[PDB]
């Protein structure tokens, strides 16, 4: 009798074994399904960490631009406050040219006024970080045939290197430009001062080192020169009245 | 003999069955490991999608501020360009007060000059969107005892509602304020014009609807009034010279 059973327990043992083998097969599938879902999530996580990266790039771009925009504004407010509160013209143009120097690095600043009818220019204000030869200190001088005569109607800022753009200013004043070169000057910036609908003068700076002037920088200077231009026009008028 | 084998194949069949059952147990573990790793990645993916969200919030904040900063700048440039290029004082102050109206919505603008010694104010420029009674059109008038006398040295912009802050301007000019109320006016803005270190006048606007004036708005107006203040000072000077 124990032989009847032994082939019938052998019977279903091979059955359980096949059942267990099918369970293994299904679990191996499930595992691979999970392995797939997991590798997709690894990719999804990588793109998300990348987009996060771009977005923090874009934020730092925007924070830089916004700091630039707010400095320009603050500069414009400072200029406007000085013109609003300082009564002495010399202290006014010292204060303003001072603030400019502490962001556009330069040594000397000068404001020139233009008498368009007499073809002559005069030194309105000067801030020099160096002594200049007696032979070059003309408080008034003729303009006819100078670069000044030439660029007497500009609307853009002029940035020029000493020793490289000196011929662009003609033989006149080449004695001064090359003198400035001997004092260590490498760059000159010129900015027209327009107030009526005319150029009433020029704001001018010289620097020891050539700055690379961005379109943003030039636009800011041009904006600052607008405010200075009308303060200059206003000082000239009150100076006339006072005499 | 087939009974010797049957208990020895039964022997190892139960062995294979236990081996297969251990393989099931290990695969079930592995599966749960993968199920765990997966649920962590589901969480990691959610935080990353959240940080992405914050970062695009922060970007839109920054793009809004940056557009505000650039508009302020452009406004300041436009004012400076007008003062730089427009020769006729009336066209100048029309152009500038025009641009202001198209961002600060108001109906009428006026520029008042102050004679501090004579305690009297004069209408320098006016842009009215309404006809006003003959009996209120004084081109010059005394100041002594007016709000003007009172706020003759402000440094902030004054924003006041008609019908609600009328008593704050005293019995004088309450005939005008309430007249303006009858013409549909609800808000008045006053902005001191400082040029020497003194208040040389006032820029003033009336609007049909009460605007909510932010600290940002007031600072911008105050900045614009700086430029207008010195153009006014300059027109008054050239007007003196011309006589």
């Amino acid at each position: 009798e124990f032989i009847n059973k032994a082939v019938q327990q052998n019977k279903e043992l091979n059955f359980k074994l096949r059942e267990k083998q099918n369970e293994i097969f299904e679990l191996k599938k499930i595992a691979e399904t999970l392995r797939s879902k997991l590798e997709k999530y690894v990719d999804i996580t990588k793109k998300l960490e990348d987009q996060n990266l771009n977005l923090q790039i874009k934020i730092s771009d925007l924070e830089k631009k916004l700091s630039d925009a707010n400095s320009a504004l603050k500069l414009m407010q400072y200029i406007g406050d000085a013109i609003g509160t300082i009564r002495d013209p010399q202290e006014l143009f010292r204060t303003v040219t001072d603030k400019l120097r502490l962001l556009f690095a330069f040594d000397s600043a000068v404001i020139i006024t233009i008498d368009r009818e007499r073809r002559e220019a005069s030194v309105f204000f000067e801030m020099l970080r160096f002594e200049l030869p007696e032979q070059l200190r003309h408080q008034t001088r003729s303009i006819a045939g100078t670069w000044l005569e030439g660029h007497l109607d500009d609307r853009t800022v002029t940035v020029a290197s000493i020793a490289r753009d000196i011929p662009s200013f003609g033989a006149d004043g080449a004695p001064l430009l090359w003198t400035l070169h001997e004092l260590g000057m490498r760059q000159i910036v010129l900015s027209p001062l327009r107030s009526g609908g005319r150029v009433i003068g020029f704001l001018s700076f010289v620097s020891a080192e050539e700055k690379l002037w961005s379109d943003g920088d030039k636009s800011l200077l041009s904006g600052v020169s607008s405010s200075i231009a009308i303060a200059v026009s206003n000082a000239l008028a009150y100076e006339a009245l006072r005499q």
